[PDB]
C-alpha cells in the first residue's frame, strides 16, 4: 500500500546532490520507527521493566543514522509542518519549523497507548574534516495507563571523514527519569569509539532503583540490537529492522523513511499548505532532478528571507500555528492540530505561503 521506491535513483548554502529528500522534521518523525516498543511499555506492570523498553525505545532513535552519514536532511523553513498518520503503528503525528534563526523543530504524536513529543534544536560545527552535531532539547513519554512521564536527552553524533570512508558516531549519556514515579532511573552510556579497534557502536546501560542499586543492565550496539541483563537471565528486547533490498539507491532509507515523504491522493486535501510533501526541491530530488531541485530550493530560501524582511519592518514576531512555547522555552502542541484536521478546519488559519 505504501512505496518502496523513489522516481528515481539517489545520485552517485548547500547543493542538493548532498541532501536526501527529507527534512529534520520527517527525522523526527523517523524516530517513531519502533513505536512498538512504547505499546508493549504500556503492557507492562512493572515500573523497573517497564523503564526497560522505553530506554531501548530511546535508543532505537538512533538505528536509522547508521547509513546515512553520506546525506544532509533539509532545514525546513519557518512555518513548515509535516503530518504523519499512521494507522498501521496506531498513531498520529505532526511537527512545525517553530523557529529558523535558529532553527527549532518542534513534534508530537499521538496513540492508545503513549504520547510522544520534543523540540530540538542542532548546532553543528566543523572540527578539520569531520562534522560535531549537538542536540538542544528533551523528549518526552508519557504511558496514560500508569500515569508515566519519561523525560530524556539526546547525546552527541559526529561525521567522521566527511570521502567515502565517512562514517557517523554517537556518544555521551542519556538519562530518563520518569518524572511521576523515583523508583528507578536510567543511564545509558554511548561508548565513543577508539582508532585501534572496528568495534564501535556501542552501548552500556543500567536501569537502577531509587538507591542507585543496578537491577538491570542494557548492552549491545545501537544499529544492531539491545540486550536486557537482571541476574541469571538476559533477553533481546530490541533490534533493527534490516535494510530493504537495493536500499543504497534510495539514499539507503529504511523502509519506514522511504514512506514518509509520500503524497496520498486520497488525503492530500486533509493537509494543511504547509506541509513538507507539497515542498518541490524535495519533490524533485525524489525525481532525480537535481538541476531543477536546485533551483527549487534557492528559490525557498529566497522566499523564507523575504518574508522575514517584511515580519522585522512591520515589527512582528513570527507565530507559530500548532505549537506554544512553555515556561521552560521548550516547545509544545497547543492542541488543535489534529482537532482542526479532523473539522477540515485547516482553511481558518492563515498560513504563511512557503513556495
Amino acid at each position: 500500500r505504501r512505496r518502496t521506491c523513489l522516481p528515481a535513483p539517489c545520485p552517485s548554502a548547500m547543493p542538493v546532490e548532498l541532501n536526501e529528500p527529507l527534512n529534520t522534521l520527517q527525522r523526527l518523525c523517523e524516530e517513531l520507527e519502533y513505536s512498538e516498543l512504547l505499546d508493549k511499555a504500556a503492557q507492562i506492570p512493572s515500573p523497573i521493566e517497564r523503564m526497560v523498553y522505553v530506554a531501548a525505545f530511546a535508543i532505537s532513535a538512533y538505528a536509522s543514522s547508521y547509513y546515512r552519514a553520506g546525506s544532509k536532511p533539509f532545514n525546513p523553513v519557518l512555518g513548515e509542518t509535516y503530518e504523519r498518520i499512521r494507522e498501521d503503528k496506531g498513531f498520529q503525528f505532526f511537527s512545525e519549523q517553530v523557529s529558523h534563526h535558529p532553527p527549532i523543530s518542534a513534534c508530537h504524536a499521538e496513540s492508545r497507548n503513549f504520547v510522544f513529543w520534543q523540540d530540538v534544536r542542532w548546532k553543528n560545527k566543523f572540527w578539520g574534516k569531520s562534522m560535531e552535531i549537538v542536540p538542544i532539547g528533551t523528549t518526552h513519554v508519557t504511558l496514560p495507563v500508569f500515569g508515566d512521564h519519561f523525560e530524556w536527552n539526546k547525546v552527541t553524533s559526529c561525521i567522521h571523514n566527511i570521502s567515502g570512508q565517512r562514517w557517523i558516531e554517537h556518544y555521551g549519556e542519556i538519562v530518563i527519569k520518569n518524572l511521576h514515579d523515583d523508583s528507578c532511573y536510567c543511564k545509558v552510556n554511548f561508548i565513543k569509539a577508539k582508532y585501534w579497534s572496528t568495534n564501535a557502536h556501542e552501548i552500556e546501560g543500567t536501569v537502577f532503583d531509587r538507591s542507585g542499586k543496578a537491577v538491570h543492565r542494557l548492552f549491545g550496539k545501537w544499529h544492531e540490537s539491545i540486550y536486557c541483563g537482571g541476574g541469571s537471565s538476559s533477553a533481546c528486547v530490541w533490534r533493527a529492522n534490516p535494510m530493504p533490498k537495493g536500499y543504497e539507491q534510495y539514499y539507503s532509507f529504511t523502509q519506514f523513511a522511504l514512506e514518509l515523504n509520500e503524497m496520498d491522493p486520497s488525503s492530500k486535501s486533509l493537509l494543511p499548505p504547509t506541509d513538507t510533501r507539497f515542498r518541490p526541491d524535495q519533490r524533485f530530488l525524489e525525481e532525480g532532478n537535481l538541476e531543477e531541485a536546485e533551483i527549487q530550493k534557492q528559490r525557498i530560501e529566497q522566499l523564507q528571507r523575504e518574508r522575514r524582511r517584511v515580519l522585522e519592518e512591520n515589527h512582528v514576531e513570527h507565530q507559530p500555528r500548532f505549537f506554544r512555547k512553555s515556561d521552560d522555552d521548550s516547545w509544545v502542541s497547543n492542541g488543535t492540530y489534529l482537532e482542526l484536521r479532523k473539522d477540515l478546519g485547516f482553511s481558518k488559519l492563515d498560513h504563511p505561503v512557503l513556495w
